[PDB]
RNA sequence: GGUAAGUGUACUGGAAAGUGCACUUGCC
């Protein structure tokens, strides 16, 4: 659909990922190959690419026959393609160690960009997927808003649910947005770039199952207090007593709002509500819609 | 009150944008 082609910004994408000298990058859905023609540019020691659609192929294989050896183009689905067998063991270290020599590239379409990020997100929770080489960093792409929503802080107009579940496995800086104006052809919507660092220790450290569905049950009423999604946690008869135990222990102000709260405060939140999950087995699955 | 355009707007973990709401106007 939209595409990327102006190399002072495919430039500019491939600097605000690092160094990447003698690195080895995974570009997710290269397209024309704008970015990838950067990243070849990079002096990296292999680039592999994962694209779905055969087209692109001819166009990128013209890019591998100016660097032979330098970039591996795979025919795949990026939502299915398992990363984890696609570089060498040697290149695993460990997760308090420094971030691995590996790293992750995308401008994928809005579409598979947001799940992709999700799947990811609990990939990091788990250490598995393309964070078994650990701490693996990665440079994606989403519409401005949804952009902000990632990097939003404690109190910002944006801060939605993806700002909590995000943050609290990562390190998110938003770096800059990118007018719609420059891409081949202009979408009526600004594009913003993210820039991604698995957090050694996360601040909530619970099945993400759980903060996702705690978090969820937060941001549902926005800008309400707290209190009154939270409590939805809670089938109707034990709601009352349960929402004053878990505001109580977990010391939070009902008259908080979703967006006032701490990173922390959701840990906080967790950890309690994980309690009286394991001394009530039917409780996690509850949800109102019954 | 029903529809179309406009303008605001809210929400969005379905955002290369969508939908809901409000108001005004035209027509019924
Ligand atoms: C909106 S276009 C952007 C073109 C190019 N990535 C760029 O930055 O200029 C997105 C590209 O991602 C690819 N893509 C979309 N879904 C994909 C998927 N599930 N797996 C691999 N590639 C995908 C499409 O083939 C397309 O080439």
């Amino acid at each position: 659909q939209n595409f990327l082609l102006d190399l002072r910004l495919t430039d500019k994408i491939v600097r605000k990922a690092g160094n990447l000298t003698n690195a080895y990058v995974y570009e997710v859905g290269p397209g024309p190959g704008g970015i990838t023609r950067s990243i070849l540019n990079a002096d990296v020691a292999e680039l592999l690419v994962v694209e779905k659609d055969t087209r692109f192929i001819p166009g990128l294989q013209m890019l591998s026959d100016a660097a032979p050896g330098k970039l591996r183009i795979v025919h795949g689905d990026v939502l299915t393609f398992k990363v984890e067998k696609a570089f060498s063991e040697s290149l695993k270290r460990p997760w308090e160690d420094d971030p691995p020599n590996v790293h992750i590239i995308g401008n994928l379409p809005f579409s598979v960009s947001t799940p992709l990020i999700i799947k990811w997100l609990e990939n990091i929770s788990c250490r598995d997927g393309p964070f078994v080489y650990g701490r693996t960093q990665m440079t994606l792409t989403f519409q401005k808003e949804v952009a902000e929503r990632l990097a939003a802080n404690t109190g910002s107009k944006q801060r939605s649910r993806l700002s909590v579940m995000a943050q609290y496995l990562c390190n998110v800086r938003h770096i800059f947005t990118i007018p719609g104006q420059a891409f081949v052809p202009k979408p009526e919507v600004d594009v913003g770039v993210v820039h991604f660092t698995p957090l050694i220790q996360p601040k909530i450290e619970q099945p993400f199952k759980l903060v996702e569905k705690v978090v969820q049950n937060v941001f549902q009423f926005r800008r309400k207090y707290c209190h009154r999604g939270l409590r939805m946690l809670f089938p109707e008869a034990q709601r009352l007593e349960s929402t004053g135990r878990l505001l109580e222990l977990a010391d939070i102000d009902p008259t908080l709002r979703p967006r006032q709260l701490s990173i922390s405060h959701f840990k906080s939140l967790c950890d309690v509500y994980r309690k009286m999950c394991d001394e009530d087995p039917q409780l996690f699955a509850y949800n109102f819609r019954e």
